[PDB]
C-alpha cells in the first residue's frame, strides 16, 4: 500500500498542476467606456493570451498564461478600483466539472484520462491522492471545455460497471474546490454481510481510529437494505485514517469494502444521492 516516494511526488504534483490549472478569470464592475487596451494595461503585469470586454455589462473575459499568474491577477485586483469604480475579480465559474467516483483504487490516472477524453476536451483532469501513501482514493474530477461535453460523459458515466465497481457521477461546482476540499469527509461501506441492518457494530468497528459524525445504513422508498452504508468525519484527514485501517477488515460473513465518497456534499446528501443513483 505505500509507493515509492518518487512515484508520491510525481501523482501528488500532477494533480496539483492539473487541479491549479485555471487561467480564465472574469473581471466585474469596470466602467461603461472601458476599453479592451485599458484592461491589457491595467494587467500589465501579466501576459494575456485573451482579453473580451462586454461593454454593455462592465465586464472583461480574461485568459492568462496560466494558474499562477490568473491567481496573482485575482490578489491583486479583486476589490481594487478603476477610475474610482471598484472591480471584482474571480476564476471564471464553470458549469462543466464532473466529480467521478467509487473508481477501482488501482485505476490510474492515465486511464482516467482515457475514460473521460472521449466526451470532449478536458480545461482539467486528476484523480484525488492520498498525500501519505500516493494511492488513488477512487474519485477524480474531469472539467470539460463545453458543458455538453459533461453531459454527456455523466448520462453515459453514471452507473457505468468498472471491474468489481459501479461509477457514480455528479456535477461540482468548481468555485467551491481548494486542494484540502478535493479529500473527502465522506465514506461508503459496501460488501455488508446480505441482510445486515443492525448499524450500531459497524460505526462501532469504523471508530477504531477516529469517531464517526455520521454512521447511516442505506434504505430506498420501499423500506429494503440497498447493501451499504455512508459515514461523514469531521476532517478529511480523520476520513483517509479510518478508511486506510477499516478497508478488508472482518465484519459478519464478509471483510468490508470502504471506499471514498465523491468530496463536497455533507453524510445525509450523499447517502440520498447514493440511493436515487441505484433508483430504477
Amino acid at each position: 500500500h505505500m509507493l515509492d516516494p518518487e512515484e508520491i511526488r510525481k501523482r501528488l504534483e500532477h494533480t496539483e498542476r492539473q487541479f491549479r490549472n485555471r487561467r480564465k478569470i472574469l473581471i466585474r464592475g469596470l466602467p461603461g467606456d472601458v476599453t479592451n487596451q485599458e484592461v491589457h494595461d491595467l494587467l500589465s503585469d501579466y501576459e494575456l493570451k485573451y482579453c473580451f470586454v462586454d461593454k454593455y455589462k462592465g465586464t472583461a473575459f480574461v485568459t492568462l498564461l496560466n494558474g499562477e499568474q490568473a491567481e496573482a491577477a485575482i490578489n491583486a485586483f479583486h476589490q481594487s478600483r478603476l477610475r474610482e469604480r471598484e472591480l471584482s475579480v474571480q476564476l471564471q465559474p464553470t458549469d462543466a466539472l464532473l466529480c467521478v467516483a467509487n473508481l477501482p483504487p488501482s485505476l490510474t490516472q492515465q486511464q482516467f484520462e482515457e475514460l473521460v477524453r472521449p466526451f470532449g476536451s478536458l480545461e482539467r483532469c486528476f484523480l484525488v491522492y492520498s498525500e501519505r501513501t500516493g494511492q488513488s482514493k477512487g474519485y477524480g474530477f474531469a472539467e470539460y471545455m463545453k458543458k455538453d461535453s459533461a453531459a454527456r460523459a455523466k448520462s453515459d458515466l453514471l452507473g457505468k460497471p468498472l471491474g468489481p465497481r459501479t461509477l457514480y457521477v455528479h456535477w461540482t461546482d468548481a468555485g467551491q474546490l481548494t486542494p484540502a476540499l478535493l479529500h473527502s469527509r465522506c465514506l461508503c461501506v459496501d460488501r455488508l454481510p446480505p441482510g445486515f441492518n443492525d448499524v450500531d457494530a459497524l460505526c462501532r468497528a469504523l471508530s477504531a481510529v477516529h469517531s464517526p459524525t455520521f454512521c447511516q445504513l442505506a434504505c430506498g422508498q420501499d423500506g429494503q437494505l440497498k447493501g451499504f452504508a455512508v459515514l461523514e468525519y469531521e476532517t478529511a484527514e480523520m476520513a483517509e485514517e479510518a478508511q486506510q485501517q477499516a478497508d478488508g477488515l472482518s465484519l459478519g460473513g464478509s471483510h468490508l469494502r470502504v471506499s471514498f465518497c465523491a468530496p463536497g456534499p455533507p453524510g445525509r446528501s450523499m447517502l440520498a444521492a447514493l440511493i436515487a443513483a441505484q433508483a430504477t
